[PDB]
Parts: structure tokens; sequence; C-alpha cells
């Protein structure tokens, strides 16, 4: 069942699940999943195991 992405603000620093890096940024620095709250970067959502 693949995960339901939605841009979200973060206000404290936050890490993509998927590779690693920081989210930078002060608002829409990334993605976060609605049903199991994986964060990751715009570009690796595509990239991500769909398994939610
Ligand atoms: C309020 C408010 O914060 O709006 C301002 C953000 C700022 O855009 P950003 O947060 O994407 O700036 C990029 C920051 N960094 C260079 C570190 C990646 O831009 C807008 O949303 C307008
Ligand atoms: C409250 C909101 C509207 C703005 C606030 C968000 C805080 C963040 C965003 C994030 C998420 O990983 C990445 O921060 C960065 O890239 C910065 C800190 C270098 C910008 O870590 C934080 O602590 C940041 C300002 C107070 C400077
Ligand atoms: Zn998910
Ligand atoms: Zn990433």
């Amino acid at each position: 069942m693949p995960h339901r992405f939605k841009v979200y603000n973060y206000m404290s620093p936050t890490f993509c699940d998927h590779c690693g890096s920081l989210l930078w940024g002060l608002v829409k620095q990334g993605l976060k999943c609605e049903d199991c709250g994986m964060n990751v970067h715009h570009k690796c959502r595509e990239k991500v195991a769909n398994l939610c």
C-alpha cells in the first residue's frame, strides 16, 4: 500500500528518511506521509520504497 505524502512545514531539524540529509529551508521543506509519518525531500518521494 503506497504512502500518502503531503507537503509539510518543519520547525525543528528533520532529516530525509530516504537519503539521510537534512530537509533545508524555512517552510515547505519536504513531504510527510499522512499514514506513517515518513519525511522525505520533494525529489526523494519518487525514490522511496512504496510499502507504507
Ligand atoms: C518556524 C519556521 C517558519 C522557520 C524555522 C524552521 C526551523 C527549522 C527548519 C529545519 C527543518 O529541517 C531546517 O532548518 C534550516 O534549514 C534553517 C534553520 C537553516 C533555516 O530545521 C529547523 O529547525 C527556521 C527559522 C526560525 C530560521
Ligand atoms: Zn507512509
Ligand atoms: Zn532525501
